[PDB]
């Protein structure tokens, strides 16, 4: 016999999907003494490298050493492709820089191996060096570097790498399509995703879900649903990738009653006990506002792993459940399931949301010496809100200080929400500017400051925080909020005359308002930022969108049924007043989330208690 026949029986167990048996074969080999050439290697190294086994990998690296083959291009390219693959990313990078002679196969393999390992820097500059060798490179060495600019968000790199693949000739190949999707969708300009996944001769599943995806993260969800709607009617077939995204968008929406109809679809397709697919119906449920739905799929689901803990601690969190999150993470260690960063991330936020500060203080203390866990900034900013909703104020901004990371603008912006709650005019200040250093042109920190102000009676400072912000043309985007009736979800502006049942919404508040006045209500005009006169205030107030939805729920639905609105901003501190009012009066829960809480509000009582 020869080595030819045994290299034909490796190669077709390596390309089979039989790692085991093309390695199992090189050890008769070895024994038989017919010696391997620098075509037995690459195989036997790939198959090392589909196992994720360093071990036997450095044995072959042994034999190559004392066969004479290492200067053979393929065998070199092997070995770095399966350092890679086993996570030893150094190990690659010797054998790469120590090749006498490198084909683009070897920049792929090294390259590659940066970009999925996360070195999306080293992988780019790599992939320059490349250039300015003249090594043409392919369209898998285009999809590497195209996934590292993705990783990095550096749109401009993405845009040229965009033209050498025009140039290349390779806009054509389906994988190119595809990561050019992902890539403009993760830098930002979805226009430009759009415009690649609209001009591809050729989409599969996987292009359909990158353009979806896109959208869904860029908060679009409705192009989402809308494109997930397009690719049924083209008979693409949505898998468990595709799903996920389509669930995060109508969790976006609050739609709960689309989210119903696509769980159905999930079904149907029999994608339900996927555990992603499972941990996204958790999540679109909850932020739907029924954690009952979303702790039927949990208690349902035949397997829970991590991310589904997560998902139904995440949702318990987010409605305010504190002892039901913690009690959650109590059972799911004593199931033998260890927590992530992302569980203590979401145990910190139901104490902070729910108000256990003892319970916070002692979970974010006993992450490093009790679990293998070291807190990471976001760790850090749930406790800077826990101690914020205390009125520890002090204690918040020293931590922030304290803090092994560089302060962000979510750090400040919570204590500077916390400044607004309990009147901290001069920390607000210090918050405000902390802020406008980091992101001048963000609205959110003059707006605080002027209600800082104006709450204080320093109406003249207040007054030029809002000038300097109309000075720097910084703008607020306008609020806004949607409710869904009969499976369409209604939007609302403030002081909305556009839709149909204008006249039967407006005669509803008209009724509505005569009741919250009998009962106590009085309109607060202090913070209707605009400039006129006090009973043009008063008008401006009555129109605000979230009370807008609410009166279209209540003229649509039968009496006692819960309404659930979600406000793309904040609700203001009077609305917020008048709803707790209204939910007293027509006897229903009304459910409102804003961009950082839910509010329940249950029987003239918010489930927040008035710290949002
Ligand atoms: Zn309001
Ligand atoms: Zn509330």
């Amino acid at each position: 016999n020869s080595v030819f026949s045994w290299n034909s029986k490796i190669r077709g167990y390596a390309r089979n999907g039989q790692p085991e048996e093309a390695l199992s074969l090189y050890s008769q080999m070895r024994r038989s003494g017919i010696k391997p050439d620098n075509y037995t290697f690459p195989f036997v190294l790939k198959a090392c490298a589909s196992l994720s086994s360093l071990k036997e990998g450095k044995q072959i690296h042994g034999h190559v050493i004392k066969s004479g083959f290492e200067s053979d291009v393929y065998v070199q390219s092997a070995l770095i492709d399966m350092y890679a693959k086993c996570g030893e990313l150094e190990d690659a990078r010797k054998v790469f820089d120590e090749m006498p002679e490198r084909n683009v196969v070897s920049w792929n393999a090294m390259i590659s191996g940066y970009a999925q390992n996360g070195q999306s820097e080293e992988a780019l500059e790599l992939f320059r060096e490349m250039q300015q060798e003249g090594i043409k490179p392919s369209e898998f060495t285009f999809c590497s570097v195209l996934s590292a600019c993705a990783s990095l968000g550096s749109l401009e790199m993405g845009k040229q790498i965009h033209g050498y693949v025009i140039k290349s000739g390779f806009e054509s190949i389906v994988f190119v399509g595809n990561a050019l999707i992902d890539m403009y969708a993760k830098c930002g300009s979805i226009e430009d995703a759009r415009k690649v996944f609209d001009e591809m001769p050729e989409r599969t599943v996987v292009s359909w879900t990158a353009m979806i995806s896109g959208y869904a993260q860029n908060g679009q969800s409705e192009e989402a649903l809308e494109l997930f709607r397009e690719m049924q009617r083209e008979g693409v077939k949505p898998d468990e990738v595709t799903l996920p995204s389509v669930l995060s968008a109508c969790a976006n929406l609050g739609a709960l009653e689309q989210g119903k109809q696509i769980h159905a679809y999930v079904i149907k397709s029999g994608f339900e006990s996927d555990v992603f697919v499972g941990s996204a119906l958790i999540d679109m449920y909850a932020k739907c506002g029924s954690i009952e739905d979303a702790r039927k799929v949990f208690d349902k689901m035949p397997e829970r792993d991590v991310v589904s803990w997560n998902a139904m601690i995440a949702a318990y969190a987010q409605h305010g459940h504190g002892k039901e999150a913690l009690q959650l993470f109590q059972q799911m260690q004593q199931e033998g399931v260890k927590p992530s960063e992302v569980t203590f991330t979401s145990i910190l936020s139901a104490c902070s949301h729910a108000g256990l500060v003892d319970e916070g203080h002692h979970y974010f203390e006993s992450m490093s010496p009790d679990y293998g866990i070291t807190p990471r900034v976001e760790h850090y900013g749930c406790m800077v809100d826990l101690l914020g909703r205390a009125g520890r104020l002090d204690e918040a901004e020293d931590l922030i200080k304290s803090m092994p990371f560089q302060p962000n603008v979510v750090v400040w912006g919570t204590l500077l929400g916390a400044c607004r709650v309990h009147g901290d005019v001069e920390r607000g200040e210090r918050a405000a500017e902390r802020i406008l250093e980091l992101d001048p042109e963000s609205a959110a920190p003059y707006v605080l400051l002027s209600n800082i102000y104006a709450a204080a009676g320093r109406w003249d400072e207040a007054a030029k925080v809002r000038k300097l912000m109309k000075e720097r043309g910084v703008k607020k985007e306008p609020g806004c909020s949607w409710i869904e009736v009969n499976n369409k979800v209604h939007e609302f502006v403030a002081g909305d005359k556009s839709h149909p049942q204008t006249k039967e919404i407006y005669a509803e508040l008209e009724r509505l308002s005569k009741q919250m006045k009998e009962a106590g209500y009085v309109p607060d005009t202090k913070f209707v930022l605009h400039d006129v006169e006090e009973e043009e205030k008063e008008q401006l107030l009555c129109y605000h969108s979230e009370k807008l939805a609410i009166a279209f729920g209540l003229i649509s639905t039968p009496p006692g049924t819960p309404l659930r609105i979600i406000k793309n901003l904040r609700v203001c501190g009077d609305c917020h007043t008048a709803t707790k009012f209204i939910s007293k009066i027509v006897g229903r829960e009304i459910v409102v989330r804003d961009a950082n809480r839910f509010h329940h509000f249950k029987d003239g009582v918010c489930s927040c208690g008035d710290y949002w």
